[PDB]
């Protein structure tokens, strides 16, 4: 009932009781842990809004008050009679700070009270979409001085009036199939820069071409919108010591906004919820400058270092690594563009679950995503022991649209 | 039920049915994952049902499944059992259950190796001596010159949890640690108190940075005794930098057999307490883990200062740096002496194609993630883009209480 997690590297001993309140399934069973797997009605919307009602008005100090039960009569009336329900504004804000709270993936949990919520439930179409994001992009970018936010468009009513941010990412490079056979750009988003062309978009087929915006308001087809490049923070990519590093060619964005994803409040679904905060530096070094199916630059880059690539137990790979991810966050601090290091973010992270479980009584953490994709053991999280469950209100994944979508 | 696994580097899927057979339970439920949490005498009565499966599933793997000598195998066990309330393995049974054990070790990364297993049959010991004997002969086997080969060696399995055989010892080559007054610690911090305990009972500590451990040994439950490891069969490799001259000057040396040493293996029911196994070091298990992690040597500074890193920033990653000319001399060292290891990315992609095999010709294979992953470069690896599924099989090696806490002195 009562669960103990243990830091090994500090000894430190928390207990965790906020799991007793979980209530979606892990993937997991007594037989199987699936931790590594990526993707593990009236009668059914009541007792929703319920939980997250009593959840609210608990948070408030103001449980089982008048102010509690009135709303949740009125709630209760307008499901029975709509067959659904808006939240108050206020109830938005904490769905969402709590959604982020909540995602035991998020490393950067320790900033979740301090989010921007934008309400955009009034929002009817594309250009509407298109007009909410950017002002959503230049309110976090901030030039520079990063802020965390969240634009929510209409939630879901039968499933045939979806509204849906089609990039994965805001801010995202673009990736081609050239004649070689290989890929030209972000190899990762090649269907979806096709997908941009099987619509007009004019591709300047580069190595870092900025993608238009897809978006799909109300269920009609997806529209396509060139973010203003003032508005695309990006960064030059130099290293504090090889002055060849430059002639790489390697630049990045600043902004890192999660826009594919599902956000659930009160049994109430939101498929177009695009959100943004700021990177860990890994997230560019480590994963999409290195891994083998995104830019894949490991070998350049150890080569113009002039490494023995004969073996690997020269390490050359792992040495080239750090370079790349030791300029990464030089150029972003040389431009004062927000970012923050795994050593930095992780320790926060440590931070706020030793907060998160004085005053929750927990802290649902994925210990497979917070660890940093290089120098896990140096780092605080890889020692300590984290359980990892759900609770709402939360983001979920959804399929991509163009596997859903009837034109 | 059928599971898939997806590598999302290859798009490769994989379909698991193994875990079917899976019996023992992981920690984990439908509303909780566990998979991080470090650690989540029978009787007649549940005995005979483990000894079927076992020889069920041994003479499946001979090909004699229900032949003659299975039956009457089978026959054999029920009776020794019903009339001595324990069983023991045939030498063949043995060899199949320990290789077994390490085949289903989940958070083992260097499987591809298992069914080459050099398995020691020690189940006629009875004394510490005895003990120190076989252990001895073990170790100069799988050291062979630096050329080192797997093995384990068994001691007799548990009886009425009284008269158990264990090594007090966590490996059987490790280095001493020492708490100063001072409160700073000499030597590996990991083994304090083991150490403590050694020095107790009598060990004369030389209270150096590298002391090999004594063995302490203990037989059918009688108090553990004290044996030094004869000095020229431990294999030590004295660590140097390819590039960096000053590194030798840092006086770091490790052994080179690693050899776990307070598991339990427990086959067909039956527990065999003391059962050291060996095989050869991954680079990063010394080079990150020994030699970086904060509550170990943590020399991370020190070598960040003789490297004239800017350590006045987290960000300028120096840490990461240091680390990674450690792990360069730790291989090299060791390839230098021709003595074997191997380092992650090699061990890596040698687990992905085991565990591809292990898919295609046996249903699955149960995986540790959070273990399986090297403690660095990560992502640059092929298992950390792999999906795996964790579930206990039988033979198994499992955690056991260290015996300083469960022993009834006998003075
Ligand atoms: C302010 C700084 C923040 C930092 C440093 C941070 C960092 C991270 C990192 C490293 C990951 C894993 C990324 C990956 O490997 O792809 C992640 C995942 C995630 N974060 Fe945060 N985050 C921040 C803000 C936010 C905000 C504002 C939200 C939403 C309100 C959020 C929601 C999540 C979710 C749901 C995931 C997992 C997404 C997935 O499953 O792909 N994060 N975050
Ligand atoms: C042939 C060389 C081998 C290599 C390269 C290898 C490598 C490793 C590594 C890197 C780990 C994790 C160690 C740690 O992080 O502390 C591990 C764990 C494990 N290995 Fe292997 N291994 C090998 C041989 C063996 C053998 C011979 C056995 C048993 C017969 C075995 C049984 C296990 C077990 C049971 C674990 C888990 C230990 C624990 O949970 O504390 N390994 N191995
Ligand atoms: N810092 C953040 N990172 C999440 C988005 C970027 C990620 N590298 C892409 N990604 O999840 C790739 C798909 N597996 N979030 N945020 O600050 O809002
Ligand atoms: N290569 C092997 N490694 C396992 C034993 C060494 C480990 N670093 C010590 N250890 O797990 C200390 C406590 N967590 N095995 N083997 O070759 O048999
Ligand atoms: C197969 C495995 O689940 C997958 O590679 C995971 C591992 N850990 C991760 N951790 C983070 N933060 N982000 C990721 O994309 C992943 N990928
Ligand atoms: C808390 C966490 O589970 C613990 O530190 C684990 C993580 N992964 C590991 N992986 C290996 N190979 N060895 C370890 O000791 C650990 N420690
Ligand atoms: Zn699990």
């Amino acid at each position: 009932r009562f669960l103990k997690v243990k830091n090994w590297e500090t000894d430190v001993v928390l207990t965790d009781t906020l799991h007793l309140k979980s209530t979606l399934e892990t993937g997991c069973t007594e037989h199987i842990c699936m931790g590594s797997i990526m993707l593990p009605t009236k009668d059914q919307l009541f007792p929703l809004a319920k939980e997250f009602l009593d959840q609210y008005y608990s948070s408030i100090k103001r449980f089982g008050s008048k102010a509690h039960m009135d709303r949740l009569e009125e709630v209760n009336k307008e499901i029975e009679s709509t067959s659904t329900y808006q939240l108050k504004d206020t109830e938005l804000i904490y769905g969402a700070k709590h959604a982020w709270r909540n995602a035991s993936r998020c490393v950067g949990r320790i900033q979740w009270s301090k989010l921007q919520v934008f309400d955009a439930r009034d929002c009817t179409t594309a250009h509407g979409m298109f007009n909410y994001i950017c002002n959503h992009v230049k309110y976090a970018t901030n030039k520079g001085n990063l802020r965390s936010a969240i634009t929510i468009f209409p939630q879901r009513t039968d499933g045939k009036h979806d509204f849906r941010v089609w990039n994965s990412q805001l801010i995202r490079y673009a990736g081609y199939k050239q004649p070689d056979g290989s890929t030209l750009g972000d190899p990762a988003n090649v269907q979806f820069t096709e997908i941009c062309i099987q619509q007009g978009w004019k591709a300047p087929r580069g190595r870092f071409d900025v993608l238009p915006l897809l978006l799909q308001a109300n269920g009609n087809d997806p529209e396509l919108f060139q973010i203003p490049p003032e508005l695309v923070l990006e960064v030059p990519i130099r290293h504090p010591k090889f002055d060849w590093f430059k002639d790489l060619g390697l630049k990045w964005y600043g902004l890192p906004a999660v826009s594919n994803m599902l956000l659930e409040i009160g049994g109430l679904e939101f498929s177009a919820c695009p959100f943004s905060g700021w990177y860990m530096g890994t997230e560019i070094g480590v994963r999409d400058y290195c891994d083998n199916s995104r830019y894949n630059i490991l070998e350049e880059v150890a080569k113009k270092m002039d490494l023995d690539m004969r073996k690997t137990s020269s390490l050359w790979k792992d040495q080239a690594l750090v370079e790349i991810n030791i300029a990464v966050l030089y150029s972003f601090q040389s431009d004062k563009v927000t970012i923050v290091d795994h050593h930095s973010a992780t320790e926060s992270f440590i931070k706020h679950m030793e907060n998160e479980y004085r005053c929750r009584g927990g802290c649902p953490a994925d210990w497979v995503w917070i660890v940093p994709p290089m120098s896990g053991s140096i780092t605080p999280v890889f020692h300590q022991e984290m359980l990892n469950y759900r609770l709402t209100p939360s983001f979920e994944y959804q399929p991509d649209p163009w596997n859903t979508h009837v034109w």
